[PDB]
């Protein structure tokens, strides 16, 4: 990432993105 003052906010938004995915992966059916 090169855009300066997002860093840690984004970094947050993929690991809660990847939280997300990870447990609609492993259980419950949609």
């Amino acid at each position: 990432m090169n855009r300066s003052p997002d860093k840690i906010i984004a970094l947050i938004f993929l690991l809660i993105s990847l939280l997300v995915l990870c447990l609609a992966l492993w259980q419950i059916v949609f």
